[PDB]
């Protein structure tokens, strides 16, 4: 899977978790293009993690080992804070 065929990205981004669907998609949707190209080559390998994984690296419950895929889950998280409801 490379980094050019966005609908085929876009269909990896769907996720068997609720949670993981309002954090994955979202980014790629708003994110992906914004990204460098090393970057987008790490976001298709996060892809291939299993959801409980995704699930856990994304509430921070721990991280992965790989530091490329450390530094793409936080990428997420930064990016999604943002963009977000600001919530009072």
């Amino acid at each position: 899977m490379d980094i050019n065929n966005k609908a085929r990205i876009h269909w990896a981004c769907r996720r068997g978790m609720r949670e993981l669907d309002i954090s994955i998609m979202p980014f790629f949707e708003h994110e992906y293009d914004s990204l460098s190209d090393d970057e987008k080559r790490i976001f298709i390998r996060l892809l291939e993690c299993d959801d409980p994984d995704l699930f856990n690296w994304l509430m921070n419950h721990g991280k992965p080992a790989d530091a490329e895929l450390e530094m793409m889950v936080r990428l997420i998280q930064t990016r999604n804070r943002e963009r977000g409801p600001v919530a009072i």
